[PDB]
């Protein structure tokens, strides 16, 4: 019946307005306050559109949930993505949240528009990315991670689909859907991540910032070696016992291989932190 702002900075959920938006007409705030340009992605969650605002003329991405809130928990769960994104705050290697609102039980998240995901970029090039690119992405994403970890946040979904290219070879970590704030158990908490990137200790319910380091580890491995990660089975196990698969790891320089072994350390207690990684010689200007 009317669009209401979703934020956790202030309590009072307030209604939106926009040039283009006259509440009289039947069309939603979305339909009416934006120029829908194309579909960036879609799935069980809902849809992401590339849009141009009719408020500022700028391009953004807007995620829209698929069906109206099923109940109070379903609402609180979806609304919590906004809380997660807000806890991150502004950082040059984190996707920026513009605003978010709800209307008719549907949640909308409006982010800045970035370049392609790392997943698309690798897919388009169809081969292992050059080592010089990898180091830049490895470094941007560690900076993002160290920003999160310093605040007791764990992304839990580090992977190429959630890393987005920016100008001149930089990138941004985004999509804080599964982000959790450590020390707080719930709720609901720890929705399940992609098993291809799962730190081994998560299997037995051991969660911590170390999980993200391991995920970025496989993420860098995948893009560096044009390698598909296994969902399960012996192959999944082989990546989680310390050593590296020697097949596609061939091209890696000594320095890259060295850093990946640090990140893929099975024991979270012994696994390098993002801070420690960033203080290694190979990873600072
Ligand atoms: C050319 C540029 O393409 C994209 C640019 C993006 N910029 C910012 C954000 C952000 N944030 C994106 N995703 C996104 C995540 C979660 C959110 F909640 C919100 Cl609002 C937005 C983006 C997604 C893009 N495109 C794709 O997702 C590509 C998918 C390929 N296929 C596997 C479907």
């Amino acid at each position: 019946l009317q669009p209401r702002r979703v934020s956790f900075r202030g309590e009072a959920s307030e209604t939106l307005q926009s040039p283009g938006y006259d509440p009289s007409r039947p069309e939603s705030f979305f339909q009416q306050s934006f120029q829908r340009l194309s579909r960036l992605g879609h799935g069980s969650y809902g849809e992401v559109f590339k849009v141009r605002s009719k408020e500022d003329g700028r391009l953004y991405a807007v995620k829209r949930s698929m069906s109206p809130f099923r109940g109070p928990k379903d609402r609180a769960r979806k609304l919590a993505e906004v809380g997660s994104h807000e806890k991150v705050g502004q950082h040059p290697c984190c996707v920026r949240l513009e605003q978010a609102w709800e209307e008719g039980g549907i949640l909308y998240l409006q982010t800045e528009l970035c370049g392609p995901s790392l997943q698309q970029h690798c897919e388009a090039w169809g081969a292992s990315l050059p080592e010089a690119q990898v180091w830049g992405y490895l470094r941007d994403t560690l900076l993002a991670l160290a920003h999160l970890h310093s605040q007791g946040l764990v992304h839990l979904d580090v992977k190429p689909a959630n890393i987005f290219l920016g100008p001149r070879g930089r990138c941004k970590l985004g999509d804080f859907g599964l982000l959790v704030e450590l020390g707080t158990a719930g709720a609901g908490e720890v929705q399940e991540g992609d098993p291809r990137y799962m730190a081994p200790e998560l299997l037995q319910g051991s969660y911590g910032t170390a999980a993200d380091v391991f995920s970025l580890g496989l993420t860098i491995l995948e893009v560096a070696c044009n390698m598909e990660l296994p969902h399960g089975g012996e192959g999944w196990q082989q990546l989680r016992q310390g050593y590296l698969p020697p097949e596609f790891t061939a091209g890696l320089s000594s320095e890259l291989r060295s850093v990946l072994v640090m990140m893929l350390e099975p024991d979270p207690k012994l696994r390098a932190t993002a801070e420690a990684l960033l203080a290694l010689p190979v990873l600072r200007q």
